[PDB]
């Protein structure tokens, strides 16, 4: 349901928000592609906010999916989950307790996102996989994962 929207981006993912709205991790998305998806790219309208990456197509791609709700990270202390997919087809939906919205230095550069806990890892290959979370009836997509600290188990949602 959800994970069809999950696609091999580059080398990592991105997230089809809506039909036309495909979001993923600016360190993943092919720098030197002539198309995306059959769109030459100059017809796509592309955003970047640090590590944010965010493509507008020109016409409805997925035609199967629903909008879904795109905010600038979550709550504090929303337990949101890191939806990742691995190669291997495997998913493996990752709880995450999210904490403080800050802009962050990232191995010299600087990134706005929310910083999250893993509450029970991350892999060099799952950036670009949303944080999802569900308030009331719908769900909400946060951000997409763009780093994971060593010695702990916590996680950078790069947002909007
Ligand atoms: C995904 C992207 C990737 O592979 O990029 C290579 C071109 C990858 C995911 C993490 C790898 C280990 N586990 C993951 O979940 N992201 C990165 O490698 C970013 C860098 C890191 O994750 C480092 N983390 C940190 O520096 C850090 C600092 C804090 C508070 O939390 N994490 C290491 C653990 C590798 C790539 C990146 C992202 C944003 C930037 F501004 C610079 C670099």
């Amino acid at each position: 349901s959800i994970w069809s929207r999950i696609v091999n981006f580059g080398s990592g993912w991105g997230f089809w928000v809506s039909p036309s709205l495909f979001i993923t991790s600016t360190h993943v998305i092919p720098q030197s592609a002539k198309e995306f998806f059959g769109v030459p790219i100059k017809q796509i309208q592309i955003h970047k906010s640090g590590e944010f990456c965010r493509l507008r197509f020109p016409k409805p791609i997925r035609t199967d999916v629903t909008g879904m709700i795109l905010e600038e990270g979550a709550p504090e202390g929303t337990v949101a989950t890191l939806l990742i997919k691995r190669p291997t087809g495997e998913l493996m939906p990752l709880a995450a307790r999210m904490g403080t919205h800050a802009t962050m230095k990232i191995q010299g550069a600087t990134v706005g996102g929310q910083m999250g806990m893993l509450l029970t890892g991350t892999t060099p290959g799952d950036c670009g996989c949303p944080y999802i979370y569900k308030r009331g009836n719908d769900y909400v997509v946060i951000g997409v994962h763009t780093a994971a600290a060593r010695g702990g188990n916590t996680v950078i949602c790069a947002t909007q």
